[PDB]
């Protein structure tokens, strides 16, 4: 697909029995999902932005179904206002930004 | 161009004669500068990111070249972690999302 950036790039994603709307971030080095209770192991780690840092968790290895696309990886999982697909999912799904 | 996103989508913007490195961020509406100096009135204006809420100044109708394509529109200047260039501008430049 081509995606125009007229409005915000929100597209559907699933992790597992979850559907979640999200957003194609290529601002993002890493995906940060709204609070879920994932399986498996985890670990600390604080990501910074606008505004400062928010401390998250970190999955590792998690499934990822986003427009159809299979990715697989690290997923961090905190209070973010929004679900952010980030460059390590973007790649594997073969997305590229165009002008 | 194309570009891939294996490498933080970085390049050098053209904005008062001067260049910086600003970061393509299909996950930001606006764009938005660290701390310089433009000309003109500007007014006072607050966003929320990902770690709470900032107060940043709005200058409009700034010209910036990114990658040699001319925009004109919206700059808010402030203490954002990096340079960000947010859809405002990226539509202007024709730039879309391809997977
Ligand atoms: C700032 C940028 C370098 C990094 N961010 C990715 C951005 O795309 C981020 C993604 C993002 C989007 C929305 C909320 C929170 C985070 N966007 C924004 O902060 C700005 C906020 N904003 C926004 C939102 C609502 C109203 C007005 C604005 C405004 F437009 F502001 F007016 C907007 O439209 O973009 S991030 O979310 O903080 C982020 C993501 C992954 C990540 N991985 C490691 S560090 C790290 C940091």
């Amino acid at each position: 697909p081509q995606i125009t950036l007229w409005k915000r790039p929100l597209v559907t994603i699933r992790i597992g029995g979850q559907l979640k709307e999200a957003l194609l971030d290529t601002g993002a080095d890493d995906t940060v999902l709204e609070e879920m209770n994932l399986p498996g192991k985890w670990k600390p780690k604080m990501i910074g932005g606008i505004g400062g840092f928010i401390k998250v968790r970190q999955y590792d290895q998690i499934p990822i179904e986003i427009c159809g696309h299979k990715a697989i990886g690290t997923v961090l999982v905190g209070p973010t206002p929004v679900n952010i697909i980030g460059r390590n999912l973007l790649t594997q799904i073969g997305c590229t930004l165009n002008f």
